[PDB]
């Protein structure tokens, strides 16, 4: 508790490396509006003309929410590149929250002159769901996190939820949730808010790629002591007559030689290029999606499983689906050119994964004899086999972080499909609310609920520490690695800078994987 | 049971960072020619929005009506029944995968 | 060149700046970044102490010194001093170099 005249926290915006530790420290300014004019609504697609398959019912609600869950939330892009050129792998391992700062303003129009004034004795509300009690709505990739660039003041997203949907009605088993009916703490101008968070413990990220191919594991010097079945006729002279000849596995044959490992699992997607003339003309982007049914629902399956974005020299080619796309700040929210998006490129996969456009592979449909042919099939999505082997999706700088596993019978790989950390219990939603503030009321009573309120908003700053864990490398390749680098080469701008406006960019995606490892 | 499906996870109040390809060929005026427009997920368009799960595995079963003059005139259980091979030996797949019985 | 001390570690840059203070919000969230704010500014006092170490003077010469004085004579202004509209002036130059000493 301070008073009016003393501030409730400093500015912290830092990064710390220490042994196999960094810290990541950031701290922006917020701005919070009242929401829905401090009402709980009732929202669905009804009357809204939507297809079956984007029928919705929900809530939405006065409180806002704090969203930190990117990474350019925590890491600068020189800390990036830091990470992802020393280092295997790395994990969050805690958290530090902190609200300070708090200022409550009311907001006066009288004919088109608008005042802005301190309320001393207003409060903001707010709380954590611990206990995660609530619908969880980080790990969504929704817009509204901490901006990249600290000098950024952002402001704070709403928070809303969706329940069980037939159509666009309820069902008995919809929940609604108040979320005044949790407890809070309410703060004013001050008060400071904290709370700290530990991570469990979860694999590292995997940053690397694999300086081997699971096809080419062998020694390309030696023979194989097993035989596979070479042909099935001989060559003779004159006729081409039944046979059964037997070869053992030697280097000029690595294809057909006997292996131990399976690739990682495989649903395929549709192929698009990125030169417009390559593409069918027509609109498939629906039509011809991969898709996940879901109660009578269609949802395209997207980013999917983790798969290679093309194959060596097809770089053109990216699934249509099956990429992560970051927008750049040019984009528009609808049907925006190419130019505008960023297309992420998960080539580094292709040692361990089926490419992403391409068949799994091939089987057997039938019985072969001397009357009928051997028949194949093109296997186009093949689930989980003994021996297979893969690596998950990359993450990246302006990616997110963790989502949350949703709480189940039954998981496979609980690894989240747009990257990052799948957690059991992740870090709590943060809630904040201001609180309302009645306008004068009658001399009269009545019983009906006050729709009048002064006008007011809050703004102060967040700050959020993170201590994330590293893996060395420990390699003893010989020569040099690939590196992230920045262009050494003039240029009119200096990349993730601002411009002469003041307008903060990010030129492009960067993956975290750069050095390399056996398989 | 669960109050929420997996595919209505989102915040329904609030866009995605997220692009998706939205049209391959453009509307304009006069005739539909290729293109690559990209959208960002919001809520109008939540069947299209990028999505960090998969619903569970599927072994699909033939659907049967409990008014008989909805169904086939034939006897399928056994010929249209999911079934399993071992040792050259058909065994129906009964309960089977769990799913849903029906939909909405 | 200019002059002074050259130091490897000099007095710490002292950076200030006043902080934003955003306007009234939207009422429905926008991702874009505030360019609206309260217009402000700030008002203060700053000290500074520094300690000096002197070098006295040993000499040994018989004769007075050159010293750094101010002119006798009457004159419209002192020097160094503010004028009847209450603008401080410096009228000149002052180096440091009046002693003298072997070489």
């Amino acid at each position: 508790a301070d008073g009016v005249g003393n501030a409730s926290g400093n500015w912290h915006c830092d990064s710390t490396w220490l042994g196999d530790r960094v810290i990541t420290t950031s701290t922006r300014t917020w701005a919070l509006p009242t929401y829905n004019n401090h009402l709980y609504k009732q929202i669905s697609s009804a009357s809204t003309g939507a297809s079956n398959d984007n029928h919705y019912f929900g809530y939405s609600t006065p409180w806002g929410y704090f969203d930190f869950n990117r990474f350019h939330c925590h890491f600068s892009p020189r800390d990036w590149q830091r990470l992802i050129n020393n280092n295997w792998g790395f994990r969050p391992k805690r958290l530090n929250f902190k609200l300070f700062n708090i200022q409550v303003k009311e907001v006066t129009t009288n004919d088109g002159v608008t005042t802005i004034a301190n309320n001393l004795t207003s409060t903001v509300q707010v709380f954590s769901d611990s206990e995660y009690q609530l619908p969880y709505v980080l790990g969504s990739a929704h817009q509204g996190c901490l901006p990249p660039f600290p000098a950024d003041v952002f402001m704070i997203p709403q928070y809303g939820y969706l329940t069980l949907n037939n159509g666009s009605q309820a069902v008995g088993r919809s929940s609604f949730y108040c979320l005044e009916y949790f407890p809070s703490q309410m703060l004013r101008t001050g008060n400071n808010f904290t709370f700290s968070y530990t991570f469990e413990e979860v694999p590292f990220h995997s940053s690397y790629a694999h300086s081997q191919s699971l096809d080419r594991l062998m020694n390309p010097l030696i023979d194989q002591y097993l035989y596979y079945l070479n042909r099935t006729q001989n060559q003779s002279g004159s006729a081409q007559n039944k046979d059964l000849l037997f070869s053992r596995g030697s280097p000029a044959g690595m294809s057909v030689q006997p292996k131990n490992w399976l690739p990682g699992p495989c649903y395929r997607q549709q192929r698009v290029s990125k030169t417009k003339t390559d593409n069918n003309n027509s609109n498939f982007t629906w039509t011809g999606a991969s898709k996940y049914n879901l109660n009578g629902r269609e949802s395209i399956i997207n980013p999917g499983t983790a798969m290679a974005s093309h194959k060596d020299d097809e770089d053109k080619f990216f699934p249509m689906s099956g990429v992560m796309i970051f927008g750049k700040e040019s984009a528009g929210a609808s049907n925006t050119a190419l130019d505008n998006v960023m297309i992420t490129d998960e080539e580094e996969i292709k040692a361990t994964n089926p490419v992403a456009t391409e068949r799994f592979g091939t089987v057997a449909v039938n019985f072969q004899s001397s009357s009928t042919d051997p028949a194949t099939g093109d296997v186009h999505a093949m689930g989980a086999l003994p021996g297979m082997v893969w690596q998950d999706r990359d993450v990246y700088l302006q990616g997110p972080i963790w989502a949350k596993i949703p709480h189940t019978d039954g998981h496979f790989h609980p690894s989240p499909l747009m990257g990052g950390f799948g957690l059991k219990n992740p870090p709590p939603q943060i809630l904040i609310k201001n609180t309302p503030v009645p306008a004068n009321p009658p001399a009269e009573f009545s019983a009906t609920k006050f729709a009048s309120f002064i006008t007011q908003y809050s703004t102060g700053q967040v700050s959020v520490e993170i201590e994330w864990e590293l893996q060395k490398e420990n390699s003893k390749r010989w020569n040099p690695e690939v590196q992230y680098t920045s262009n050494y080469a003039k240029s009119a701008n200096v990349d993730f800078t601002v411009d002469n406006n003041g307008l903060y960019t990010e030129p492009r995606p960067i993956g975290t994987r750069y050095l390399t490892r056996p398989l």
